[PDB]
């Protein structure tokens, strides 16, 4: 489990809400406020699942060998309504559960301004919007497309060896689409207004 | 990786075709034969697949530590057509492409009790050449209820706690058949059986 989450008293989950103006919130608000500046942040919480960890952990390695090396890795983020945050806590982000335009997986933004759209981030009966900061295994990645229930193949010759995730646009992402669950890891929860 | 396994040369995956009169052919072709024994065995090849067996381990030993000394696991079967099974040794069950099952207690993997629900020609299409393909496969069924049609999830335990799920369903408490699972990597197919009528 990682240095920089903080003690559990032998607990296998905790939500920690960070300090503002310490160099974890300032790093992850700042991801934040390079699109949604003119949004309020209320708390930013630091995300400590060990099992949904472990099995994230995993997936990197498998995708490290298998990509042999390269970062795999991107830090995106999700809206979810606030009914959802519960689960995501503990279960991370499930297909199963808007627009599928580029396959039937969980959809992550580039950019926090477009989780930040009430379509993803649904204000709550108070007004408080909610956002995940996420680890996602994008690894090796092509154009999705509707209808798609897993990544392509990288080669219709070899149609099992797939793609990691996809994308609205190979050259310039926006959107990463995955459709396994070890492959995205909720790292902080954002809790802001507009 | 089990020390049972052959040597894979650092290649991540292989299948082993089993010899009969070895007692781990022979436990499987029984298993099978105790409700499929008008249909006959052309082979069984264990699977040998590292990154599955690996996810599946960490679950595993997740659902241990969560549960209080249960049995998480059983072995179970599941039919399979042809164009799938390339998919299935290298992936594993996927929930988003299985079929509606004639009785349905959720939308997800099924896995039955019984050889012969598998050998369902529904289940195990038969291929050009006659051959039915059924995987048997450590499920992790840890705690479980009976199911319903529109689970996209296993049930909560507790309805005034909606995260604290069963690990899977059934179509009976006291007599299990079947059992749906609706993660990745709570199955891994350990066996493929091929056989014909
Ligand atoms: O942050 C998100 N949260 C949720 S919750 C349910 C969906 C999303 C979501 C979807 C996103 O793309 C969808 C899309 C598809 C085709 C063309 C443009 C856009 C992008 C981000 C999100």
């Amino acid at each position: 489990l990682p240095e920089h989450w903080t003690d559990m008293n032998h607990q296998l989950f905790c939500m920690v809400q960070l300090e503002p103006g310490q160099s974890e919130y300032n790093t992850i608000k700042d991801k934040f406020t390079r699109t949604c500046s003119s949004y309020a942040i209320e708390k930013i919480e630091r995300i400590q699942n060990a099992f949904l960890w472990q099995s994230y952990q995993v997936k990197k390695r498998q995708m490290d060998i298998k990509n042999d090396h390269k970062n795999n890795e991107r830090l995106l983020f999700h809206g979810t309504d606030a009914d959802s945050v519960p689960y995501v806590n503990q279960h991370g982000f499930n297909r199963s559960c808007n627009a599928v335009s580029y396959g039937k997986g969980t959809y992550f933004a580039v950019d926090a301004s477009y989780s930040a759209k009430d379509t993803y981030s649904k204000p709550d009966s108070n007004g408080r919007k909610h956002m995940y900061v996420v680890r996602v295994l994008t690894g090796v990645f092509t154009k999705g497309r509707a209808g798609l229930v897993t990544p392509p193949p990288k080669n219709p010759h070899n149609p099992t060896d797939l793609f990691d995730s996809v994308t609205n646009n190979t050259r310039s992402p926006k959107l990463f689409v995955v459709f396994f669950d070890n492959q995205a890891y909720p790292e902080y929860l954002i809790t802001f207004t507009a």
